[PDB]
């Protein structure tokens, strides 16, 4: 009886809190005349002990009144959330789409009980309207579901990204919605309802009050977190990261197509190999054993049988440095040999363009340290390993040879990141195959820091201060648990690289729309895009200019170097 009171709206009154009510709301038509309209909404009987908007409109095919769309007139921002039947976008559907507009009940789109397009026209206009801020928690997740269900969205403020940046990698956990709301608003949402079955055709009264509340809280969170972001001078990094959601979604949705012929043929090749090595019976066996078991055995599990592609998961802020991380599969863990890389290929009538930054870590070090010899050397287009070779050997560039440059690579990568001369001996002889003496390495140390005075000043200022707070050129921030000299030198370089790559993906995303380019992959200091073969030379220019513009945003005293190649596979 009471349970059956609002089946008309596909709701179940399990308890006795849900009450339907009708009242007039304050609204305005296009002619700047106050049309105050009547609407039917739902409110709890037991009042919540907080100011979070718990009331809501529910939209369905039955009780659709067009005038709720006019709530969106002249808004500047709105809370946005969805409720899904699961996590995997391809294998799941959006159950609810909630829109929280300030000082009104939460508008909830019942997607399982709407089969007409005209209702969603109001929603689609809001989401496309670049002049509305969409406050979201877990913006990549929601944006993926919307983009896959043909919705379009621009202009996002992700409370997860804001909460992570403000945390400065002091915590691994505590970035769920209930955690963030408990922290910044001191409110405990009903986190049981995250697990509750949204695949039901009807929904219970507690589910929808959770639905509404978990969107309306975003308005208060937006005020608190935007203020906190501005206090900590994190607006530049937070703004880049929010804009970077959409390129990330483009990568996770586009995926990368796989050549199953060379994959299976290659897998049979490794079979014949390791069986033949057992017949011949550490070097070749563990090579084949890991190459098979790590690569050729696990990669078949990730490809989608229908589409012949891998859709990896890109993490945005789950690293110390701030660089992207990838998992399921970890794209950086793919072997760098060409025989395997060539398996990954474009789609039909498309082609890869692949661009790498060159020496960007060293250039960033020159920038931030103001090292005169390095900066003027880069401006003259003199290679830094050639430069160090000249300083060490005291020879001129026409006399420097490949052996000198090799020792110089060990000296630069060794000493720039904080190694002493003993660690330089072990580092060079291990990773570069030299046999340097400790007297020679001591000469390299004194000569290197005698000439590179900015780098020397950088190292001694860090070692003297023993600080824990460190930052990048985007003002991304980290707080160390304890002082580590090498980590302290590594953070501004690597974190500025992450800033450059992420902003490059933002500009690249906005620029590739005309040719309908697809962003595929970002690993280390490399970016891969797909375009139809007619836009080949064009997309070459778009990619290089986007990456250069990002590096030009952050770096003033040094011009980056992009190496770009067009390819029909990753291994080229
Ligand atoms: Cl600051
Ligand atoms: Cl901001
Ligand atoms: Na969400």
């Amino acid at each position: 009886e009471i349970t059956k009171k609002y089946i008309k709206d596909n709701i179940i009154n399990v308890d006795d809190n849900i009450i339907k009510k009708k009242d007039i709301f304050k609204l305005k038509n296009e002619n700047n005349e106050i049309t105050e309209c009547a609407f039917e909404y739902f409110e709890s009987k037991k009042k919540f002990d907080d100011d979070i908007e718990s009331r809501f409109f529910i939209i369905n095919d039955n009780n659709y009144n067009e005038n709720i769309n006019l709530i969106y007139k002249d808004i500047k921002y709105c809370g946005l959330n969805i409720q899904t039947t699961g996590l995997e976008v391809f294998d799941e559907n959006i159950r609810l789409i909630q829109i929280a507009v300030e000082n009104y009940p939460v508008i909830i789109y019942d997607m399982f009980n709407i089969n007409k397009k005209d209702i969603l026209d109001g929603l689609r206009k809001v989401l496309e309207n670049k002049n509305i801020i969409k406050i979201i928690q877990n913006g990549k997740f929601d944006a993926k579901f919307l983009l896959h269900n043909n919705f379009k969205i621009e202009n996002i403020f992700d409370t997860y990204i804001a909460s992570k940046l403000l945390d400065k990698n002091k915590n691994m956990y505590g970035f769920k919605l209930n955690n963030i709301v408990e922290k910044y608003l001191n409110v405990i949402l009903d986190k049981q309802q995250q697990n509750s079955v949204w695949n039901n055709s009807l929904l219970n009264n507690n589910q929808l009050f959770y639905a509404a509340r978990d969107s309306s809280c975003l308005l208060k969170l937006y005020k608190k977190l935007k203020e906190e972001i501005k206090k900590e001078n994190l607006h530049i990094v937070n703004d880049i990261e929010n804009k970077c959601i959409l390129p990330i979604c483009d990568m996770e949705l586009n995926g990368i197509k796989v050549d199953l012929e060379n994959l299976q043929k290659s897998t049979n090749e490794i079979l014949n190999e390791l069986n033949i090595e057992k017949d011949n019976l550490l070097r070749n066996y563990r090579r084949l054993y890991k190459l098979y078991s790590a690569f050729y055995l696990k990669l078949p599990l990730h490809i989608n049988t229908k589409t012949n592609k891998i859709h990896t998961t890109f993490n945005q802020l789950k690293t110390f440095s701030g660089r992207f991380s990838s998992e399921k599969p970890n794209l950086q863990q793919i072997p760098r040999q060409k025989n395997i890389r060539e398996i990954f290929i474009p789609n039909d009538n498309n082609i890869f363009i692949i661009a790498d930054f060159k020496q960007i870590e060293l250039m960033i070090a020159a920038e931030i340290t103001n090292d005169e010899i390095m900066l003027k050397a880069y401006n003259n287009n003199i290679d830094l390993h050639t430069l160090t070779a000249s300083i060490i050997t005291k020879k001129n560039i026409p006399d420097i040879n490949k052996e000198d440059r090799h020792i110089a690579k060990a000296i630069n990568f060794g000493l720039i990141y904080g190694m002493n001369y003993v660690n330089l001996k072990n580092y060079a002889n291990t990773y570069y195959g030299l046999n340097m003496s400790l007297d020679q390495c001591l000469y390299f140390y004194n000569s290197f820091f005698e000439h590179y005075k900015g780098i020397y000043k950088w190292h001694n200022q860090v070692k003297q201060k023993r600080a824990l707070q460190y930052s990048t050129l985007s003002n991304r921030k980290v707080i160390f648990p304890y002082f580590s000299f090498t980590k302290a030198l590594n953070y501004p370089v690597q974190g500025t690289c992450a800033d450059i790559l992420k902003l490059a993906l933002v500009d690249l995303y906005d620029n590739l729309k005309d040719i309908n380019g697809k962003i595929i992959l970002c690993v280390h200091d490399e970016i891969i895009i797909e375009v139809n073969k007619k836009f080949q030379e064009e997309a070459l220019k778009i990619l290089v200019q986007s990456m250069e513009n990002s590096a030009s945003y952050f770096l003033k005293k040094v011009k980056c170097e992009v190496s770009v190649k067009i390819a029909e596979n990753w291994g080229s």
